[PDB]
């Protein structure tokens, strides 16, 4: 396999709510069978998409149910905010990265282009900070679509009305594929550098 | 109008490997703080579901997520071996008791129907001994999607690779909420007789 | 307030490893504070108990820690082998008397309904004798999780593989607080009938 | 396998709570057979952790479970207050030292990068002192998540409201293991220098 893995998540036992030099150095880690939470790091993921890559989105709900969404993906430098390039949507997942949510549209809640924020750097479109009541680092607008490195609520279902200290969807989401009120079991994002040509 | 305590694991502290005699009767013990661990005997239950019921189970897992189930409820006598009857669930951790593991399917993992059987006592659906295997009295089938009388495994989730004398998934366990390699930290059953609610 | 003593030691002065007679009729003796190492007889046990008593369980090991366990408690009569009946455990020690030990399981660990056990008068559960080379008098299983007339060893923990002329866990010992290989400083039984308080 | 020991617990019989002195040259004794309890020394410690080292933490409860974490691991000189630094967590007990505790917040009972204190050399986060009140010597933030060098209680389960001096928390703790309120019967810590390749 030519795939290299950049983040994953399966039991909820790491922390992803992390500050910016967490982010972007890198934390957690996987083991020989490749099990394990983590995020590969915002400046490793720079330096492997400057000659272009393959993203692959794998996600999984708690009956076992499971879908992908592939794009052509880019990671900006840290002076462009680790900005998120994506296009050329392909899966089943559906395309929360560009397009956003059918409910509300993409003006506020599409990806593509975004930089990234964590909550003690916020760089994202609302007058509030997202990654503070999100959850975890990403590439926010106003404020989200989809978001892997949100809160792991157990079981799928989780009614934010029952969450502190925000009363808000908070969760591991990928709206297009569960809705905003759906926790996934388990996901991993995947990458293919285009390292000739 | 309140609830009956029938059964509580905290903190391991007591052994729940037992057999039919022990589960008939009863053992453990509450403080009058209500902690502790305690099975409060099949020989009462049958005596107090006779006219049906409410069950109410409370999960916990070891960072802080609650969930719950109800059903109606009833066990079967002795010479019936305390068979299992419920129906009408509602609530927030997955039917685990009537629809079983969506994933192992439901023939092998309902417990619906399945008599109550210890390891002096075998009347699963195996043939093999589930209670041997997986620990604790349970209502097996061949063998289980939930168990709470299970091997209490400290810290949430377990690598069966490391269980002895057995490889395998016997922890405290509700599949639709935390999946089968994951022990709970606190469990409790309650009932409420059917007229009283 | 008034509890009557039953057992007590405190010092290893007085031998405990002695004939069925000599259980029977006591020995040892206390001083006008209460001080002393002693047992009052099964003979008296019985009759005393005859009607239900409550037992009070003191523990003190060598740092200063202190626990207690309190029981619903009966003895049988001598052909009845001076059996014991407890209940109701209630205390901070943990329950080694009905429950025994979570480690090696209640099948041979309880002491509940078994019969006293001499060195010379040996009705425990194992093909070998418990009394003889666990060092006094108890109510034997196969063979205990608790004894209070076991061998005085000063200091606490010891090592079995120095004991002579048995290698085995024979100190004054409560497992649950302590566990098999720590030998208690100070250790006393007490009585009183169910009525007063 | 190349292992030091470093520190181990076993009955609670060695006082931890000492000065910064003793914990500098280290304290206690160990048998031939590897047995005793004992702290090896600080200034022992910076110079076997100067290229890097692995450490091994082993931990085991009152019933019988074992868990294990390691960890990359060196130790500060005394000016720089023998500051610990760790990555590269795997295991069974999970990441007490790293992620801190799930519950009470990362920020405050992180241990990574912090200074050892002890109760007469106080620099840990709090405005009052750590070391004092939670029992040992140990690398504090405000205050902790983990603590092998705390109070010693038996039994396991202990009641923070009858502790004293203070009513805290300060028994022998991994959190993330068996939670903040159990406290821990055998604990051992060892090093594997890599005097490298
Ligand atoms: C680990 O090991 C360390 C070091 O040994 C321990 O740290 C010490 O813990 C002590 C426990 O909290 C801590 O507190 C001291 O308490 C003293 C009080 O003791 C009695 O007497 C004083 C006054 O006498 C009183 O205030 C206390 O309440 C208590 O009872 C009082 O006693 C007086 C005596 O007549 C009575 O009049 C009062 O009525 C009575 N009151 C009550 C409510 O009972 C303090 O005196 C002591 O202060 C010291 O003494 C002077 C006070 O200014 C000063 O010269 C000293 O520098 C210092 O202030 C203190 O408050 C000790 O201070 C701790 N010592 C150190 C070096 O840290 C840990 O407890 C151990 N950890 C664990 C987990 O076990
Ligand atoms: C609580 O009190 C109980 C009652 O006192 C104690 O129980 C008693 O426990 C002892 C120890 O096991 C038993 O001892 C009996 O006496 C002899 C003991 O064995 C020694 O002696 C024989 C032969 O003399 C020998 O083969 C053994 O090897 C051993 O020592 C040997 O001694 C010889 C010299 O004789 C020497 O040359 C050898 O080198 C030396 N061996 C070694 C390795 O050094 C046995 O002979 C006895 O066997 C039977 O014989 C007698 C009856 O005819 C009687 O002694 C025994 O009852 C037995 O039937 C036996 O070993 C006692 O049997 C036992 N008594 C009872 C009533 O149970 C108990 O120890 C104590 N508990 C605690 C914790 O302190
Ligand atoms: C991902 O982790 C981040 C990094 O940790 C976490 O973000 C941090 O989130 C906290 C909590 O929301 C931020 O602090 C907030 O709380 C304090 C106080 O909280 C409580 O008190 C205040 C009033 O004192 C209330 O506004 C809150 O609702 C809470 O309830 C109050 O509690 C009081 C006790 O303090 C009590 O007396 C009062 O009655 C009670 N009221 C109610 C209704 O319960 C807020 O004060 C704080 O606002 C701060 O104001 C300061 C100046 O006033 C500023 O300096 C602070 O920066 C901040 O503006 C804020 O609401 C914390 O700021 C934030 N940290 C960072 C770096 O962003 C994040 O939550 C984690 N997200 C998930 C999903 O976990
Ligand atoms: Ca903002
Ligand atoms: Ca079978
Ligand atoms: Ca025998
Ligand atoms: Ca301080």
């Amino acid at each position: 396999g030519g795939w290299l893995l950049i983040q994953q998540r399966m039991d909820g036992s790491l922390n992803f709510n992390r500050t910016w030099q967490d982010y972007k150095r890198g934390f957690g880690s996987l083991n020989d069978e490749g099990e394990g939470e983590f995020w590969l790091g915002n400046d490793y993921l720079h330096l492997l998409t400057q000659r272009g890559s393959v993203l692959r989105v794998e996600l999984e709900d708690w009956a076992g149910n499971e879908a992908y969404a592939e794009y052509h993906f880019r990671v900006g430098s840290e002076a462009e905010g680790y900005a998120l390039q994506v296009s050329s949507y392909e899966g089943t997942a559906g395309d929360a990265l560009i397009e956003g949510s059918v409910e509300e549209g993409a003006e506020y809640t599409s990806h593509n282009n975004m930089q990234f924020s964590t909550f003690d750097r916020d760089a994202d479109q609302w007058e509030e900070n997202c990654a503070e009541v999100y959850g975890g680092g990403w590439w926010y607008n106003n404020c989200q679509a989809a978001n892997l490195n949100g809160i792991y609520y157990p079981g799928g279902s989780y009614d934010p009305r029952n969450n502190s200290p925000y009363e808000i969807e908070n969760g591991v989401v990928w709206v297009s594929f569960r809705g905003a009120d759906y926790s996934l079991r388990a996901v991993r994002m995947k990458i293919r550098p285009l390292v000739t040509q």
